[PDB]
């Protein structure tokens, strides 16, 4: 395929790892398959441009993360089941797997590969289906599943090599993508807008700094925007008003040369860790709503989701939209609840000190 194509970039060695000591751990290979069987069985896979993943070299790793850091991961491809475990354990909410680093590599070069052929007009998007996820990754620290930052990592990669001045990083998982917002904090070229359950700290990872109060310091001020929900159960028409009223105002002010989304579905209804209730068609207009910004340039990638099916859904529904295809209607009524409203009230208020749009 060529420019006015979608790519799609999926290896088997996103299957090759697994947690040796929990079996019913949610973050597994079934996440990765089944949204691949599903693309090909609802027609999709086949209307895509297959993309080669690359591994991701050290040099772009350091974009990102510390020589130390990159060196002690690299190290857990040679460790014993108990050394992974007493590693893991170092940090909050990760495992380790012989062919976890390898894996990470590739699903963040599988980013990289996109954002080299969205930019350079080979194709309009792409969506990397990869694991294991990136959002949550430190400079310095595993976290919350994470291994490597791939969004961060990729927006310093589009900086680096194809010189892009500005990027929007969208965070549509149902947690807060605490390491995108840390590496980024003191930053006003990459944007970044994180949706995620909160619930007065109750809910993972329990940071203040996932309340809208954090936008930012220095240069950076304004560039980080997170909208907290307070109550579960969330749906369609929460996550589209607050696209329309927060997030696609200030992204036509931003101006982004490139849109890179932390494609998670845990907000999915059913999902067995999110608590909300998002159809997974919403995602169609979720998608379509980010497509009018930065000549469409838009990179998704797989974050969280962990029932099979609502995954596997959501994944379709967005592909839907990235090729072109008109947003379905949705059933469940536009109108926001009370607390999502609130929520994006106080999110206005706290940002629109930096944003014309907002006031
Ligand atoms: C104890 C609990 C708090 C922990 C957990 O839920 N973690 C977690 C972190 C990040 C994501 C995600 O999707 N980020 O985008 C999802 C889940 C956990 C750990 C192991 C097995 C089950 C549960
Ligand atoms: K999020
Ligand atoms: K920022
Ligand atoms: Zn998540």
């Amino acid at each position: 395929g060529s420019a006015t194509g979608t790519g799609l970039v999926y290896v088997d060695a996103f299957t090759r790892f697994h947690c040796l000591w929990d079996a019913s751990h949610p973050e597994c290979p079934a996440r990765v398959s089944t949204v691949m069987e599903m693309l090909e069985t609802e027609g999709l896979l086949g209307r895509c441009v297959q993309v080669e993943a690359r591994a991701v070299t050290e040099d772009e790793l350091l974009l990102v993360h510390t020589k130390e850091y990159v060196e002690l991961m690299k190290s857990t491809q040679n460790m014993t089941e108990e050394e992974l475990k007493t590693l893991a354990e170092k940090y909050d909410s990760v495992y380790l797997h012989p062919g976890f680093f390898s894996s990470a590599c590739l699903s963040v070069g599988s980013v990289l590969q996109l954002v080299d052929k969205v930019m350079t007009s080979q194709l309009r998007n792409g969506f990397s289906i990869n694991r294991p996820p990136g959002h949550h990754a430190q400079a310095d620290k595993m976290n919350g599943f994470c291994m490597f930052n791939n969004l961060a990592i990729a927006a310093r990669y589009a900086q680096k090599r194809h010189r892009v001045q500005r990027v929007l990083i969208v965070d549509w998982d149902v947690h807060h993508g605490q390491g995108i917002q840390y590496i980024f904090e003191e930053d006003p070229s990459v944007l970044y807008f994180s949706v995620h359950r909160y619930e007065d700290g109750s809910f993972w990872p329990h940071l203040k700094e996932s309340d809208s109060s954090s936008v930012g310091s220095g240069a950076g001020q304004g560039y980080n925007i997170n909208l907290p929900w307070n109550k579960v159960g969330m749906e369609s028409g929460d996550y589209i008003t607050a696209f329309q009223q927060l997030l696609l105002p200030v992204a036509y002010e931003f101006q982004p040369q490139l849109v890179l989304v932390a494609a998670g579905f845990d907000a999915v209804i059913g999902d067995p860790k999110g608590g909300m209730q998002v159809s997974p068609e919403c995602f169609s207009i979720l998608t379509h709503m980010l497509k009018g910004v930065a000549q469409g340039r838009l990179v998704l990638a797989l974050e969280g989701g962990y029932n099979l099916q609502s995954t596997a859904e959501g994944v379709c529904a967005s592909m839907r939209s990235l090729l072109g295809d008109p947003c379905p209607h949705l059933p469940s009524s536009g109108a926001p609840c009370e607390s999502a409203l609130k929520s994006i009230s106080k999110t206005i208020s706290d940002l629109y000190p930096f944003w014309k749009s907002l006031q």
